[PDB]
């Protein structure tokens, strides 16, 4: 079968679980599309609702921050007439406002211009639906996927720079607060069963050294790469490629949702992160399944320096088999960051610098997740990772 027609095999990761992952390879040909604007990528998705069976084919690069025209829109063209940065700035900075939430004014019309811009951003993924990209230079920039459906394939795309122009202020978050935007280049929000695969992500032409610091912090104009959230569930990333990026894959957005517990079922195989700075993934409440990645980067680099890989967030089940980290100079402690909440991590065949470490021993932790994976394809030796995972892993390594 074509690349639009191929599916999830009947063993890769749990994206396959039960029901599996087809997409739309059931699609009668007049749900075939091949798009490569806006407009037709929107007609061709059709309402959140349309379930029958399509496959989208990308051609070229489809900017979403258009109008109806595919005329490009800024800043100026989403603000509520309201907002005002510098304004925002003045009500909001911590020697004057403390480090109550932001409140009145600004934060009103702040809200405001976010959702203007979703509103052309942000696009549901609707059920039984295949997305590739055409050639080697299919490319979403500005966009989120939204995929609150099941039964979802996204591969051979290059997604850039999900840019939000009203990041948001929150003193509240860690000890000087933090800026948050609302943006991933993917974002499943309940969805369940989905297969990411050979897609690159990275911040385009706009990465966050092109950002100035506001209070101290990065004016933060990004936020996910992939993201899962909210009862998602039965998930498969594989041989994609992150790049450059802070915040990569956030997997459960909260302590308070325990309704994510029993679920995030997700298998991340053969992704390459480079110069990604954190979260790779950050998880809360899933069983994750984590095998034969490749993590790579500096602690000393200007742009976006290594922070840690996986975040060991509340009640979290990470399964890791291995995967290969090659920062150097690292503590093997630090490829990790347990939070509160976090108190187990099953890793073997981590490899760090060359060295076979035990990075859940290394910090303390249980190595008891309550379960075990059963649903893979075969796992590679530690030994070969870099190189598959290098050779392999990201968009245009198919076409
Ligand atoms: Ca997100
Ligand atoms: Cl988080």
């Amino acid at each position: 079968a074509d690349l639009g027609h191929q599916t999830l095999g009947s063993n890769d990761g749990w994206g396959a679980y039960s029901t599996g992952t087809t997409g739309g390879s059931k699609a009668s040909s007049s749900n075939v599309y091949t798009v490569s604007n806006r407009n037709q990528l929107v007609s061709a998705l059709g309402k959140e609702t349309n379930t029958t069976p399509k496959i989208i084919y990308i051609k070229g690069t489809i900017d979403m921050n258009v109008d109806d025209n595919l005329k490009p829109l800024g800043l100026n063209d989403y603000k509520d007439p309201e907002y005002d940065l510098d304004k925002y700035l003045k009500a909001y900075d911590p020697s004057t406002w403390g480090k109550k939430e932001p409140s009145g004014t600004q934060e009103e019309a702040r809200a405001r211009s976010q959702k203007n811009q979703k509103a052309r951003v942000m696009v549901d993924i609707p059920a039984n639906t295949t997305i590739v990209g055409s050639g080697t230079n299919a490319k979403v920039v500005g966009g989120n996927f939204q995929i609150k459906s099941d039964n979802v394939i996204i591969r051979n795309i290059e997604f850039q720079d999900a840019y939000d122009y009203f990041p948001q202020w929150d003193p509240t978050d860690g000890s000087s607060g933090n800026w948050n935007s609302q943006y991933d280049n993917i974002t499943i929000n309940g969805g369940t069963h989905i297969w990411i695969d050979h897609c690159t992500f990275n911040d385009g032409s706009r990465p966050d050294s092109t950002s100035p610091k506001y209070y101290g912090r990065k004016y933060q104009h990004h936020d996910g790469q992939t993201d899962a959230s909210n009862g998602a569930n039965y998930i498969t990333m594989s041989y994609n490629y992150y790049h450059d990026h802070d915040k990569s894959s956030i997997f459960g957005s909260s302590d308070s949702k325990t309704s994510d517990d029993g679920k995030l079922k997700i298998t991340l195989h053969h992704n390459r992160y480079k110069n990604i700075v954190q979260r790779a993934p950050r998880v809360r409440f899933g069983q994750v399944h984590v095998y034969n990645n490749y993590y790579e980067g500096s602690t000393s680099s200007s742009s976006y320096p290594f922070s840690y890989a996986w975040g060991i967030g509340k009640s979290s089940k990470i399964y890791a088999q291995n995967n290969v980290i090659d920062v150097p100079g690292l503590s093997a402690a630090k490829t990790i960051s347990v939070f509160s909440g976090g108190t187990a991590l099953y890793d073997s065949g981590t490899l760090l610098n060359g060295t076979q470490i035990n990075a859940s021993a290394a910090n303390g932790l249980s190595s008891s997740v309550g379960w075990t994976p059963s649903l893979h394809g075969s796992i590679d030796a530690s030994a070969n990772v870099k190189s598959n995972v290098i050779n392999q892993a990201g968009a245009g390594k198919l076409n």
